[PDB]
């Protein structure tokens, strides 16, 4: 079996709180004695239309912020702003703070999302940072401040804080230093994303996952050069495949005994011939949201 | 719409490892009892055709190694209930959530927390197929991993993992140790019955499409439940039960499309095909989203 698998979310759930300023409420992330949340919590609905954030934040006091961890109210004893993230200092340390790091992920990398509402975790699922710096998430009203993360030997690497749903239904957010992924900004305005492309290295990793799980129907006897593959890939709005990608796919090629460029010839055939109503690992579409690491970790 | 698992933290705090001899798997620690698959008592040779009652005779409390991480929990009693072992331990788990044990029906979904050596590794949604298998993702050492739903902070445990079939799907028990489907906990190649499509979930999917403005497939016809069930079975679809009709109630009321009107719409999709059209951006009808899943994502 091969499934989209998220990291266990317990270490993050114990950090989710509710942050309220006036009539505006969203989720916050509580690590040690700091609560991180989207800065537009300070805005009224009219402010979000065209906010001058530094001007609005100087007009706020500590007592303007209501932070709730479960039923407990944590007193704000300080506040600062880092790009699009608000940092609320509280008088209580979160006893459940995990070992953690803040990281900015690269396009094509995956992370688990813990969707939260009113400070309470609701569901967990896997997302990839798209090449156009959106993510195809599942987020409703009140999900802002939900975070994305990876977990490596008990250490949580936070990489995403949720801010926005674009008109097309995809999602946009920041790293935990408050810098958006993509050309987006935190204003109540309709924003279009750049043209998205398909994460080629992930499609290849996923075809390897299919072979590891006993499916080989898409393979062929042909091969290709790296450049000839990249010409066809770009024609189909796939990202270029680099030699670093070829190397990263090494273990999966070694595990299956299928040279990377042999697998590229397979994908090239799938792109030019379609799948003709057949299916790969249950999907009628070429899946690009598993990294080579996601495949290795699960297989 | 996407497969969304429940947050797993309340279950992570219950996972332990259980070793007997050199055989290690996962267990579930609730209050002062640890639940785990009974084949932990088997030697690899014993798994081929085990007599569990005779095997358990030769076992005492002191043969069982229960560890939360590396911390041993002393076993003070043991008993077998169907295919699960219940180990009484001397410590009540302080992380025990409000919980119950439930036996689910085919078509219901649940989250699986995949674990190895008592350590949670990942979480994903599964659906119980009509042939009582799940399309899981399980490696060696995963037995004892559990499936669950969370409703208002109460965790309903429904699945404990035991087996991978030759076809690569998975089989297990409820938390009273009764297998889902015609399977046995022995080292033998077992086949499941032919599977079918989960009709009630396809209907839930069509409701989700209507909710989102995608309703070209709505027809001008209706059907009786009996007539629909007879036609569905000729397309390898599950027949609907009265319980299925009632769990579609909220979606029916929300859209104003009667359940039997949606059945007639599905009946036309089965007999005439989609004619190269899509529903929620897909040529295939999805059968792994329950009416509850649709409500929770919409
Ligand atoms: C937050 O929870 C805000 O606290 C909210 C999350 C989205 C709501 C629906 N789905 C979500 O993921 N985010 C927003 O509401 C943001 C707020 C900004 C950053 C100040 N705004 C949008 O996502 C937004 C605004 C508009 C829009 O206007 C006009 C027009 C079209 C799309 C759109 N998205
Ligand atoms: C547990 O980890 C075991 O404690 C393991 C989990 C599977 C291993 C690979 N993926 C899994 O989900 N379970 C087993 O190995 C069980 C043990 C039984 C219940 C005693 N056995 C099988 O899953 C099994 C045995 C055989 C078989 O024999 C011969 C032939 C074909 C398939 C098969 N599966």
């Amino acid at each position: 079996g091969f499934r989209k698998m998220a990291f266990p979310s317990g270490k993050v759930e114990g950090c989710m709180v509710q942050v309220t300023c006036g009539t505006t409420t969203l989720n916050g992330l509580w690590l040690d004695d700091v609560v991180y949340c989207p800065r537009h919590v300070i805005c009224t609905s009219e402010d979000m239309l065209n906010p001058n954030y530094e001007d609005l934040l100087i007009r706020k006091s500590n007592h303007n912020f209501l932070v709730q961890a479960g039923n407990v109210q944590l007193r704000v004893i300080g506040h600062s702003m880092q790009n699009c993230v608000l940092k609320l200092k509280v008088d209580t340390a979160n006893p459940k703070t995990p070992k953690y790091k803040f990281v900015r992920i690269q396009p094509g990398q995956t992370f688990s999302v813990l969707a939260c509402y009113n400070g309470s975790p609701s569901g967990v699922y896997q997302c990839a940072m798209r090449p156009n710096f959106t993510i195809k998430g599942s987020f409703l009203n009140g999900s802002c401040g939900s975070v994305g993360f990876n977990i490596d030997y008990d250490c949580v690497s936070f990489c995403y804080m949720h801010h926005m749903e674009l008109p097309t239904g995809v999602h946009a957010g920041t790293d935990l230093e408050g810098n958006f992924y993509g050309p987006f900004f935190d204003r109540q305005t309709a924003q279009a994303a750049g043209t998205d492309t398909t994460i080629t290295v992930n499609v290849l990793a996923w075809l390897y996952a299919a072979v590891i799980n006993g499916d080989r129907w898409f393979l062929n006897r042909f091969t290709t050069t790296l450049n000839d593959f990249n010409l066809v890939a770009m024609k189909y709005n796939y990202e270029p495949l680099t030699q670093d990608h070829v190397d990263i796919l090494g273990p999966l090629s070694a595990q299956t005994g299928i040279a990377v460029l042999d697998m590229c010839a397979s994908l090239k055939e799938l792109l030019q011939n379609g799948m003709n109503g057949r299916t790969i690992l249950g999907s009628a579409l070429l899946e690009d949201e598993f990294t080579p690491f996601d495949v290795v970790r699960q297989c």
